């Protein structure tokens, strides 16, 4: 019985856009190791040229600790197997046929059965031109190219659940179509891609590289994201891309996976894998060492975190379920985007309160030895309800300015940043969201208990008390070794 995940990647070939990608890469590992009769992964990669991109493929994928298990099942074969299976494709989603040289571009659009598109710019306050170009006009470029594909069986788009924007309360898995805004001061009522496309980059002094003008564009992006009802320039474009992919898939059958807040693999290759210092981490990181006695955060409120581990297995379940093209399925009408919320905030929510606890409890028992290898002073995270009671903590500038008391106002451009730091995380620390986990639950209920073994994405089995203190922040601290 079940849903067939293993069997499926039978001999199938992928185009995939996450090159140094945190998430995409874990996916690649998983596929090779799950079934080494995949048809090949093509792996688009940014690069000066294509031997300069074999380098990227080696230094950041094959010669990484993530792949160790594989490097073990293959003997002296692996390095062969890796070459037989990972085709570097020098490429850029910012330009047409995602920047692939043509002779190859076509070789690809002939062989490939599944396109996974995790590529993205994930800077929050990113300038408009950039975010729009990668996050919202790129997905065009791919989908566009996707249409010239010969036997493309499924197109899998990776966008956030933070895509759901300013939606408060429980939020169901439903798609965005090309007109939609999330507005239910400043407000607009319909979303003119055209109009956005033109403010973001029309002329743009293609040659003006004033970090002034570069600000004007960072600022502008936020203005709009917040006009139409998204928090920031990323979640905006990330949604607009969903809108593009909705408008442009035709006969093709996409899945839309919405993972919220990826974190360290919860057990599959091995628990404890991470890349990158993006959002939660750089605070967990800061508070490991100096400068965060307290953060600005409703401590009854939730952070929707998922293990990277479980994102990937949801990803692979949908692939096996929805891109098993058929005939009476292709001869029958176009279906809808398959949206999957792969998320915790409706089932096993982790509260900023238990979070601040586990930060303390993990930095106490085995803290961060500093520059002189002399271990840290870390108490319990102090969480504030207000920019009042958070800014009431410049009681540190002076207080933390105790290193000077031996014998017998002070300047604080240091609080001005720990304040900004928290100003900026505000919208996420006070997120009204809660991400209904529903379709994605029914996907499990479809699997054989045999499959629930290999490909766990029961968000429910997470013991937050454990996975944060013991699995994530370790595996985090380890990666940011460099
Ligand atoms: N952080 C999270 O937990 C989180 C949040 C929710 C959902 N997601 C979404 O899932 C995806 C996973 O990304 P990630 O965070 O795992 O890794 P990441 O490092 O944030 O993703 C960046 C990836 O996109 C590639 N990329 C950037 N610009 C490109 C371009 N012009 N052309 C082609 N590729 C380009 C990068 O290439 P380079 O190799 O040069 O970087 C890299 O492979 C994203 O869409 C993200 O928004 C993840």
């Amino acid at each position: 019985g079940g849903i067939g995940i293993a069997e499926f990647l039978g001999g199938k070939n992928f185009l995939i856009t996450g090159g140094t990608g945190f998430l995409a890469k874990v996916l690649i590992e998983k596929i090779l190791r799950t079934n080494p009769d995949v048809g090949k992964i093509y792996v688009l990669i940014k690069a000066k040229d294509g031997d300069a991109a074999l380098k990227r493929l080696h230094n950041e994928v094959v010669d990484t600790e993530l792949f160790s298990r594989l490097q073990e099942i293959h003997g002296k074969d692996y390095h062969s197997f890796a070459a037989r299976k990972l085709v570097p494709v020098v490429g850029d989603v910012r330009e047409a046929n995602v920047g692939i040289a043509p002779e190859l571009a076509g070789v690809i659009a002939d062989e490939v059965d599944i396109i996974v598109n995790s590529a993205a710019n994930t800077t929050f306050d990113e300038r408009y031109d950039v975010a729009m170009d990668i996050n919202t006009v790129g997905p065009f470029r791919i989908m566009s190219f996707a249409q010239r594909f010969r036997r493309l069986k499924l197109f899998l788009q990776v966008s956030t659940a933070y895509v759901n924007g300013q939606r408060q309360g429980v939020v169901l898995e439903k798609p965005f179509r090309l007109g939609d805004t999330i507005a239910k001061q400043h407000k607009n009522t319909m979303l003119d891609i055209e109009a956005e496309i033109k403010l973001a980059f029309d002329h743009r002094r293609h040659g003006d590289d004033s970090a002034s003008f570069s600000e004007e564009m960072k600022e502008l992006g936020l203005e709009r994201a917040k006009l139409h009802g998204w928090q920031d320039t990323y979640v905006f474009t990330k949604a607009m891309g969903e809108m593009v992919i909705n408008s442009m898939r035709g006969d093709i059958p996409v899945v839309t996976i919405r993972p919220s807040v990826i974190e360290s693999t919860w057990r599959d290759p091995f628990p404890g894998w991470m890349e990158g210092n993006r959002m939660m981490d750089p605070v967990v990181l800061y508070y490991g060492k100096g400068q965060l006695s307290g953060f600005l955060a409703d401590p009854e409120g939730v952070l929707d975190v998922v293990p990277a581990d479980m994102v990937v297995n949801a990803t692979l379940a949908s692939m096996a379920k929805h891109g098993r093209g058929g005939a009476a399925a292709a001869a029958a009408a176009a279906e809808g985007m398959h949206v999957y919320h792969v998320a915790s905030s409706t089932v096993n929510p982790l509260a900023f309160g238990d979070l601040s606890r586990f930060l303390f409890q993990h930095f106490t028992g085995s803290p961060y030895s500093d520059a002189a290898g002399r271990p840290i002073h870390v108490p319990p995270m102090r969480l504030f309800d207000t920019m009042e009671q958070f800014a009431s903590y410049v009681e540190t500038d002076a207080l933390l300015r105790a290193g000077r008391l031996a014998g017998a106002e002070l300047c604080a451009k240091s609080v001005e940043q720990t304040i900004y730091l928290g100003s900026i995380y505000q919208p996420y620390t006070f997120y009204g969201g809660r991400f209904d986990n529903g379709n994605t639950e029914a996907l499990i209920g479809e699997m054989s208990e045999e499959e629930k073994a290999r490909f766990h994405f029961d968000v429910r089995s997470i013991e937050w008390t454990d996975y944060i203190t013991n699995v994530h922040i370790p595996g985090l601290r380890k990666h940011v070794m460099k």
